[PDB]
């Protein structure tokens, strides 16, 4: 029975955060995890199996899908959320070690928040560069195996576009909350 | 061993709710989650794989399925339940922070309930606009790849219609309970 | 460490039940859940994929399967068990609130038992009306896309019939136990 | 912290059992559950999908598989283990209620053991009648859709035969242990 | 809160084991379980589906796969690890009963270790007899349905061979540790 | 309630580690496990099913896939992480036994760290030898069943290349941290 230690650890890390920014950030994080784990994962299930091209050339479908999707959106979002979460976990464990020292910091919190913001904007920029924020039903593919130009058709482009916009909005809200947090720490300083 | 704290937290949030409205709302929520997680998820498993169109045009099936189902009903319902649940979690965590302040509100509960009602009615209206409340076995598809008009056939339209009506009834009951809750808070005020 | 509270809650709800009826009902419920979760779910896995019709008409298989199975037996049974379980959960939570009042009913138990009986008989009648209690290997399908009449063949009809009879027997036993419970409460009154 | 109550409940039920019969029976039960849950379930995964018949008749494969396998071996074994386990759970819960009476039997144990033996021998006899204890690679099918007689080929007959023999040996060992238990209770009486 | 009892039970069983043999055996067991549960299970996923034969004879692929693989390697390894684990569980539960007697053995440990060694060597010999320790890409199949001799091709033979060698090395290390354990008990005696 | 013992065990093992090296290593390990368990596993799902070759020769696809992928990257990475983790678990359990002795070492930590470094560099060298650090969309296959030379096409080569580079970077960071740890222990000595 050591429920008090976890409560004290939770209090210490939030002691340097805004009133209510912590709760909105945590709720938004669990919202994003729930959305990623159930809906978008099942939406992207048949990304290659339902992918089809109008050609008889063997191997054209493989290269055309590879060119159309350099990386799946779901795996990209998983990487983004992991990269966003890593600095927070680092800071939490560092504060845990600080408490262990106390039994026998603010600058690190600022660095973690700022790095999380950097990672979020970097992932957004990469998504804009590679894919944009929409998916087209018809993709024109010009790859070496395929003769001339071929037409290929994605799986559920519209629902994927909807989920892409949802994830973009979620990322933007998270970034805005992080900037507000940084501004509050600047105000305190 | 800190079972008392969770009980006190549960008591505090329900202190502003009707006698018995809380239990009906919670039971209905777990009912909806159980129905969504087991039955309707398996019902929508072959939505695109069993989807078929009477044509020889390559890529016509993809675009016709995309036009017929801009977003899957199951994923739409997952989004709806998440959006309905978010304000409740926000209020619960806010009350937790209020208790933390007490160790060392009603307006937020009203706002959360009202926003949950807004989200429920908005999702119902969106479902009515895009899909309606029934599914037809035969869908006439007129999309660019397909020549003229083609006939396509959905997977298990009748069982999906039954589950759609079930979810509509569940959403209506939840909205009615929320309005009764709001009326009770108005009566108290 | 609050094991005593759950024991007291368990005692209070069973205080109004017969000697031994509670244990048989609980064992039968867990039996039905185990049977539904493992065996019958896997038995119905290929209900549409292995479903086949003797025709060349595009879309005839879809409409014929839809007409043959308006709702899957497994999902129907899931709905039935959820509907049967809901009144019990309502009564348990109501008794929990009654204990909370005591810290600072029989009619509801009767109503819950009677409503559970009503739901059980209603689901049995619906199953009898739509399907009966057997499955035939060959189904004659007369639907609009299909020309004239077509012959279709179900997946594992015999094993499904066996499981249907098993579920019917389980439901009948549960209903009989519920009627015995109601008779005992009448005897007490 | 109520670890003592579960220990006392465990002691009370085993108080009427042989020295060491309890441990062998429990180990054998967990062995059977582990074998059923991992190996044989995956072995029977493609029972119908890999099932093939040498014919061009539509629907012949469905009826031939249905006739060859009235019920899957894995589901049959799941039913058998559930039926064997039910009397033990009934007796355990009855002893729990007896302890509740004590805070404020042997004949039932004998009945449960004997009924478990009956169920085991009944399931063995049913398996012998329907299937035997071996699987043949080639099955001759004479069903109405199929013209004359057709040849069908099972999926992995040899490995399935091996697992069938394993389950038969496990069931025989369990029955022998149950008979030894009954003989010991007779010796005590 | 009864953490002390499990620690005492752990101490009692290891009291008859070598210094460090216990930890190496436990680590090796968890290593084998982790390797079996994740890597080799996914490696053997398409053992029959990707299995192909150069023939037009219906049913030749089924019988050729059955003859090539009398039992899957993964299921064989699951059986082997279960058989190896059973004597250890028997001994642990026997020591638990011995402690229960104490509240109100070495020979069994020797027997369990020796039987575990016997089972390990028996499974290794069976694997050598049926399969050997390698898999060939091309299998020549001479079975009744197939005319003359046919050529069949396994799924991922090289990776399966690598995992087979890994499991062989793991089994050999476990057997060597068991023999060292037996020699130590002989030295003590 | 024995939370103190686990804390003491955690303190003892980290007592010989650098300030902050432990936390970075642990965070990196959980990062690698999360990346392997969700993203790369789903990325490699259709490695053989989507693998295609431009030939009519039966069995050419099987042998060409086998030659192209002697072992899957995901299973190789699972083996690598297991091999890296094993020495750490050995050291932790050894320290646990040392504490048990204390109730009634540095050289082992050095050996475990150095062996973990050896395993990491060995797996990196093996990956470089067999595969390199990139995947090509088109693979030229010259195997016995296939006539002359055939062209085969991998599934999602670009996304797999991205994940391969990610895993390479992760492994390099882990190795660098291990070398820094060894240098610190040398400095202490």
């Amino acid at each position: 029975g050591d429920w008090s230690a976890l409560g004290k650890l939770l209090d210490k890390v939030q002691a340097y955060s805004t009133a209510g920014g912590k709760v909105w950030l945590s709720v938004l994080f669990i919202f994003r995890i729930l959305l990623l784990g159930t809906a978008v994962e099942s939406a992207w299930g048949d990304e290659q199996s339902a992918f089809r091209c109008n050609t008889q050339q063997p191997g054209c479908e493989n290269v055309c899908y590879d060119k159309s999707f350099p990386i799946s959106h779901v795996r990209f979002w998983v990487l983004q959320i992991i990269f966003v979460s890593v600095p927070t976990l680092l800071y939490l464990a560092h504060v845990f070690y600080v408490m262990r020292k106390e039994e026998k910091l603010l600058r690190t919190y600022i660095i973690s928040i700022l790095f999380k913001s950097i990672f979020e904007v970097a992932f957004l920029l990469i998504q804009w560069y590679i894919y944009g924020f929409s998916l087209s039903a018809v993709y024109t593919c010009k790859r070496d195996p395929c003769p001339h130009q071929v037409d290929c058709f994605l799986s559920r482009p519209t629902e994927k576009t909807i989920f892409i916009i949802f994830m973009l909005v979620v990322s933007l809200v998270s970034l805005a909350l992080n900037i507000i947090e940084l501004f509050y720490v600047f105000f305190k300083g």
